[PDB]
């Protein structure tokens, strides 16, 4: 076998299946590390069933092993992040293949969705922003420098391929972008003045290629990420306020939860990117509310009708690489079929973005009468046997049909090469159709977040000039959907005079809800969608600071005073008079004047120097004391009466928060709290 | 009104109120009306209309079925699917509980369906697994321990009466399915089962004397033979679970310990991972049982104990032997189905050949359980051999178009096979080997009863040789077992920690007897207070489990439950803060406590104000001591809580130390200063907030 061998020595570290009649055969030390990975039988030979490939190619995946198809020449490389099967891909969550690169001057990013063709790059220059932009985008494949200094970010991340030091070279990267983009100047994308994003991205696109084995026709656009754009939120604020996956790890119980109804898959992964990121613009923000409130009438009709769309951006793709399925193909004459009756329906509400989305979609009637000949309404799974091409596309095929082996292997050889053309006739618009998929993913969103207003009382905001919160009538969107017995409603009211507000209040009295529900309507006011309050007022926010969950962890060899502490010192480094902070107790794990004379500090810092807008939660009445001593800084409790609890946030400092009376309801037993309560009249004694 | 054919759909749905029915059309799969619509959704499929006397129409291909029921049965939506025999009868209803096609399940991950039953003596549970064959029974009398037992087991499919009162234990789980009154009857239910296990009485079982557990396995058999369509063979023995068997655990507790699955939802860094590298995959979900309940009873682990020493030697040679194995008690439950792929019999043909070398390694070492294992294994050499015959060494994936057969396990096939490679003799060749399969599976079915047993015991085997092989590279050591409470521990360390640090890991020894029952630590912050506490646990569950455990020696009396109270939450879902999340634990251990039980209980207090905390920790403590004298670990910050040793007997003060540089040792006597400041410099504080800090402790000590 020195043909297996000399192939094998093209692709050293990866493993290869072989294709033998029907079979796809591992050998030698593949053979051994495929049997342990797929538990298939060792005969050295190890063999998986031509049919079935997917299936053991999703374990591989899920593992992060890459492949390699040999049909002699390798005709792909199947690898975590650069897959665009159905199978092997997920309906409602997104792939990103991403590269890394060190140099003196900083970090250099790069990230690729091959589905979509988005390209984005950016020059993260700290360490700690390198590592929540890593956490945000979750690549499945790391590209990194074999020379890389901090190699602690990179070791966690599945999938790691290590790279050479002449792939990143800045002059070949120039020169390779300009040629896949077609500009000579990448000045107009506005990637062209930093270089290391450029080399980062130079070895993503090589390796794309690599793998693909083809040219990539969907990738025509590049684009720069700035911190000015967007709300920065660091991975620990980000999971404690629960947008996509609770603190255990679960779908339930989230923001995304509430605010997802989206009959669309493209609309799903859309709303979740949204949510990730808010853009601080307000001209893109204030075009988003006008078309929500245009479309809310009308959303009834116009549902059933998008979700017989369906996930289109997905066809697309699969068809730019020549893989496309006939199921594909005819999904797509569906979707061409419900474009008339959306057009007609959104031309009688009048509104200038409104009228710009239809637009955009298209009608594509030429492309539809063509599939309607080229494809029968219920199409066969394999081209390759299979009467996918419809009789009265082609006078031949028909005459060859009828005829009927070598009538059936001339039509099928016919049937192929009419199927090949399809894709030459729909290439030509290919830019024409990916403009409209994501014009009809918008739409999906939009009408979504109108109808989720309608159904829980949502209300549009209003943005101002400086940084400042109003709210009237708050309501927590998740615990209201939660709770069966009626949520009480909370104001708030934040200035530049009343920059912080110290919440003292009873066990069980809302004191956590009311943190958590302010930064979750700022959230969704910069996302643009309704809020559910009365009436919102919101300012310029740069960053969101939560410090809510605790937990100590043994993987970061932190003890849960350490996690806190380490929390407190980001806030502090890299807070800015824009950005909105949330805290809770400071010092709880340690001993009582540890804890407070740290927590006095941390206070009396953010609002003498920081100067940020914050919400602070503390259980040591001392505390209460310092809003008198600072400018900016009130006091708000929280009210129970004796237990029953009002849930209403009021005016003045709480004082005797009870915790017995609380212990009571848990079911403590009655003998052990009639002897806490002689304890504790003797220790106040 | 409707068409011929549209009526028969009409008359089969009549049939089947509620679940989704698959028609099976030509080379589709269809469903019409409202399950169209409903489908389309769940499947996110096409909405096409057929028109007769509008009809909505949702097609599946026949290939795809397979991906498509997945994504229903992780929905946990049953489905029914009907084939044309002309008539057309229901062949089988996927539901999520009962599984035994191979891509819906997973390989390290088992189904339960289970019967919830209530009446005013008690609850009663039951629980099947339609691929062991296992099933067992209960009756918890306590609301508690019924919730703390749904959620070891996890049932997929709950089945509950329609008057159960606490419906809230039943809400929030997945596949919940209202059942009517009459199905749970104890009369019917005795005679049900006897006739299923052939035994008149069910003494043997020892499930006699329980009625409320009678009811509730009646429901789940009948339910299970109704949705497999066929009768079910595995099935052979009820076996009863009692409180005084094994060491019981809180679901917070479990939690806690982090057994199977992070505080995050991860494999990573769990006991599972540290203890787990069993080369099949029925070897690792056995582990997970044992893992869950640890056995009271000293015998049956004396055995499991010896036969781990025995094999430390040879583990090098049996670990590739088994892999070899890999699962054969799913390939034997789709056997017993007569659901069997192809592709299973030739898995089951490599298993045989790999017995008669394991039995030669294994009869050179003598030890009495180790004898006794390899008994059990057997050697099956017919079943061995008739398989050989029957099937090519590469098989084709489908029975339908297949040359699965090999030549000459039927004279007769091998005729029409060449007659048809010299339609009609294709045709005859392939209902030929249709037959031969089907009676292939009845030559295997008598031997069912001794297959199930070589399952059961190369399954154990391969959990004790994995854990002779860890003890090795781990320097694992047998603990020793006396009969009155007590714990004796001598260079211990925490498996979990120890395997993830880079720097070498300090061992620290504990000593906890009737005479000093409760510990109380007191350390300065990142001083390894916590993790001691759960190095005592974790040690003791792999005790009670058999294995070798992580110290130099350990000596144990006999525990009867295990209470962690240890991390800091909050539901918001149970709409329950921190401090209310830590009392009802607090609460269900000064209830539920008795003088056999470890209690490991840490910072309670925190999350109030400290005069509050304070109070409540000292009356739990005291209460502990006093009247519960239970063993009992304590961590805590509070100072004045070191002073009651003094005034109380059993009681005793250890302290962890760091001169900031940690030294990481245990040692007796009582630590003043929990120098939290310092430890914020280390995180990263910045220095002027921490200079700031270090003025105001100066202030607020010397004003008292
Ligand atoms: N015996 C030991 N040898 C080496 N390292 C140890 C030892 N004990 C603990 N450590 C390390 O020290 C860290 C202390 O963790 P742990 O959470 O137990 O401290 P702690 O006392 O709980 O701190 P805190 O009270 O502030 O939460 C752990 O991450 C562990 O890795
Ligand atoms: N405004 C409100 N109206 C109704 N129920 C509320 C309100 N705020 C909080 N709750 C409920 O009370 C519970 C306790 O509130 P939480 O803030 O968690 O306690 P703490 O203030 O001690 O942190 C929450 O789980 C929530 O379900
Ligand atoms: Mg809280
Ligand atoms: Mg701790």
């Amino acid at each position: 076998m020195q043909q297996y061998l000399r192939l094998k020595a093209q692709h050293p570290e990866i493993l290869l299946f072989y294709r033998m009649g029907d079979f796809y055969e591992l050998f030698y030390d593949d053979a051994k590390r495929a049997s342990q990975l797929l538990d298939i039988s060792l005969t050295p030979m190890a063999g998986i069933p031509y049919h079935a490939v997917e299936n053991y190619l999703a374990k591989l995946v899920n593992q992060g092993e890459s492949v390699a198809i040999c049909e002699r020449k390798v005709v792909r490389i199947v690898t975590p992040g650069t897959i665009s099967d159905e199978a092997l891909l997920q309906e409602r969550q997104d792939n990103l293949l991403a590269a890394i690169w060190q140099d003196s001057k900083g970090f250099g990013y790069a990230t690729l969705d091959i589905s979509s063709g988005r390209f984005r790059l950016s020059e993260p220059a700290d360490r700690e922003t390198m590592a929540a932009e890593l956490q945000r985008t979750n690549p499945a494949e790391l590209l990194y420098a074999e020379d890389f200094a901090e190699m602690s970010l990179i070791e966690g991340r599945r999938g790691l391929r290590r790279r050479p030091l002449w792939e990143f070279e800045i002059d070949t990267a120039r020169q390779q972008l300009n040629l896949q983009f077609g500009t000579r100047d990448l000045v107009g994308f506005g990637v062209e003045n930093a270089p290391r994003g450029l080399c980062a991205a130079g070895c993503l696109l090589q390796y794309a290629k690599d793998t693909q084995r083809t040219t990539l026709p969907h990738i025509r656009s590049i684009t720069m990420e700035r911190e000015q754009d967007s709300i920065i939120m660091d991975a620990a604020t980000r999971r404690n306020l629960e947008i996509t996956q609770n603190l255990a790890g679960g779908a339930e119980n989230t923001l995304a939860s509430v605010l997802d109804c989206t009959v669309t898959p493209m609309g799903s992964r859309m709303l979740k990117r949204w949510l990730h990121m808010p853009v601080r613009d307000t001209r893109v923000l204030l075009e988003r509310q006008q078309t929500i409130g245009a479309l809310q009438d009308f959303t009834a009709g116009l549902q059933p009708v998008l979700r017989q769309v369906g996930d289109l951006e997905r066809i697309l793709a699969r068809l730019a690489l020549r893989t496309a399925r006939p199921r594909d193909l005819a999904r797509m004459r569906h979707a061409f079929q419900q474009l008339p009756e959306l057009r007609a329906q959104l031309e009688t509400v009048d509104s200038a973005p409104v009228q710009a989305l239809r637009e955009k979609m298209g009608e594509f009637a030429e492309l539809r009468d063509l599939l309607e000949r080229a494809i029968i309404d219920t199409p066969p799974v394999l081209v390759r046997d299979g009467g996918v091409i419809a009789s009265g596309y082609n006078e031949e095929l028909d005459e060859w049909r009828a005829l009927a082996l070598t009538s059936k292997g001339k039509a099928l050889a016919l049937e192929k090469q009419l199927y090949e053309e399809l894709f030459d006739l729909l290439l030509p618009h290919l830019e024409a159709l990916q403009q409209s998929a994501s014009a009809l993913a918008e739409l999906d969103v939009l009408v979504n977040l109108a109808e989720r207003a309608y159904t829980l009382n949502y209300t549009c905001p209003t943005f101002i000039d400086k940084p400042g919160i109003r709210i009237t009538e708050g309501r927590h969107p998740v615990v209201e959907q939660v709770l069966n017995e009626p949520f009480i409603a909370n104001p708030l009211n934040l200035s530049p005079q009343r920059r912080m507000l110290i919440i003292t209040g009873p066990n069980m009295g809302g004191k956590s809800t009311y943190m958590r529900q302010t930064a979750l309507i700022a959230l969704m006011a910069y996302i643009g969608s309704y809020v559910p309050a009365q009436k919102v007022e919101i300012g310029p926010i740069d960053r969101i600071f939560t410090r809510v969950g605790a937990a100590d962890d043994l993987a970061s060899g932190r003890s849960t005073f350490m996690v806190e502490m380490t929390e407190t010192a980001n806030i502090l480094h890299n807070a800015t008079e824009y950005s909105l902070v949330l805290m809770d107790e400071i010092g709880r794990g340690t001993s009582t004047y540890d804890g407070l004379s740290l927590a006095w500090a941390c206070a009396e810092n953010l609002a003498n120097k920081i100067k940020a807008l914050t919400l602070f939660a503390t259980h040591y009445f001392e505390l209460t004391q310092l809003p008198e001593k600072m400018e900016g800084v009130a006091n708000v409790h929280l009210d129970a009466l004796e237990i029953a609890f009002m849930h209403s946030v009021q005016d003045g400092a709480a004082s005797k928060s009870y915790g017995l009376a609380v212990a009571a309801l848990a079911g403590v037993p009655k003998e052990v709290i009639k002897r806490a309560r002689q304890k504790l009249r003797e220790l106040e004694s």
